[PDB]
């Protein structure tokens, strides 16, 4: 066990191995607070983030050990993953804090455009690197749900990382229309369609739908690729869905050339292959990598899959003190990258 040194950093303390020096404040979210730091061990500059209220309740409980769980299998370079999870307790009993370390990352994609067009090459190559690590993720049957700029992290070399990924600027921006009807059987494809937004919006230096609440938002969408055809009609169960949708004054699909006019004609077929309506009609990840925009990047022998990942504790009803040891056991048992 290493030695611990103790600190109060804004409201909240900090209890982290000596190995961690200068802790100063990087962000503050509901999930937890983040300090960059010194790694002393590897001469790296790292990211510490103290979770907060781990267990303070079943749904905290579990919600702590779906992150571990999710941040210790993810290894990839687009994807964020831990170089160490750590705890100032020497027992279960006294376990009530925890801590992840990952490498610091400079800014978020928001910061990095604030807040114009980005050259062709810079979006070829963000975007390619949100599809790589999107691969991997899809591969162990993982939906993000949740991409937008500020999920992305990424340096002054460019170099991108996906933050926050399965654990579920406005968030419903970057949402598929079909998880504004409440559709409670989407997939994977919804990544993609939020993929597809932010590619605009590097593109064009605007937000492509900027909906002020979850109505607008649909509107905003219908507006570009049209009302629904009779093909995605058919898979609407709802009634009260159909009534709405098909009392909407029917809109054409926009011409993706006209609106994007400008950019790179293969960046403007690939949005056009991610905004499509019908969620089992969208590109895959896999497939766009493979599309003639990323011809520069695309490596088929260097996308690699994840391995299998057991997503079967969701479906459990544990108690408060049950999350938290299996936690526990996930800190103990963690292992360091090679580094
Ligand atoms: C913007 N959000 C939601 C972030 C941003 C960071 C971050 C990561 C790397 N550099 C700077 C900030 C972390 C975060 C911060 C610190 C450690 C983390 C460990 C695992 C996953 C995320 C961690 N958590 N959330
Ligand atoms: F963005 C959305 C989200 C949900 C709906 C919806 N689903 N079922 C019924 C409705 C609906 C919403 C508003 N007015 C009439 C009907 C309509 C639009
Ligand atoms: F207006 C819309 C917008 C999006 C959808 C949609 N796209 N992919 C799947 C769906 C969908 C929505 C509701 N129920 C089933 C399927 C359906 C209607």
């Amino acid at each position: 066990r290493p030695t611990f040194y103790r600190q109060e950093l804004n409201k909240t303390i900090w209890e982290v191995p000596e190995r961690y020096q200068n802790l100063s404040p990087v962000g503050s979210g509901a999930y937890g607070s983040v300090c960059a730091a010194f790694d002393t061990k590897t001469g790296l500059r790292v990211a510490v983030k103290k979770l907060s209220r781990p267990f303070q309740s079943i749904i905290h409980a579990k919600r702590t050990y779906r992150e571990l769980r999710l941040l210790k299998h993810m290894k990839h370079e687009n994807v964020i993953g831990l170089l160490d999870v750590f705890t100032p307790a020497r027992s279960l009993e006294e376990f009530n804090d925890v801590y992840l370390v990952t490498h610091l990352m400079g800014a978020d994609l928001n910061n990095i455009v604030k807040c114009q067009k980005l050259t062709d090459d810079h979006v070829q190559f963000l975007i390619y690197q949100i599809l790589r690590g999107l691969k991997y993720i899809h591969s162990a049957d993982i939906i993000h749900r949740d991409l937008k700029p500020s999920n992305l992290a990424v340096n002054e070399d460019c170099e991108l990382k996906i933050l926050d990924f399965g654990l579920a600027v406005a968030t419903r921006w970057y949402r598929a229309p079909e998880i504004m009807l409440n559709w409670m059987h989407y997939n994977q494809t919804v990544d993609i369609w939020s993929v597809g937004c932010i590619m605009a919006e590097l593109l064009t230096g605007r937000t492509l739908f900027p909906g002020t609440d979850h109505i607008d938002q649909l509107k905003l969408i219908l507006r570009l690729v049209g009302t629904p055809g009779a093909e995605l009609l058919k898979k609407i169960s709802s009634e009260s869905a159909r009534n709405y949708i098909q009392s909407l004054t029917q809109m054409p699909k926009m011409n993706f050339a006209n609106v994007f006019i400008g950019a790179n004609p293969l960046a403007v077929d690939l949005l056009e292959k991610m905004l499509v309506l019908d969620s089992d009609k969208r590109i895959t990840a896999a497939q766009a990598l493979a599309h003639a925009y990323f011809a520069q990047y695309h490596d088929p022998d260097d996308e690699p899959v994840a391995d299998p990942y057991d997503q079967s504790f969701e479906s459990r009803d544990l108690l408060i003190d049950e999350w938290k040891s299996l936690t526990y056991d996930e800190v103990i048992s963690f292992v360091p990258p090679p580094l």
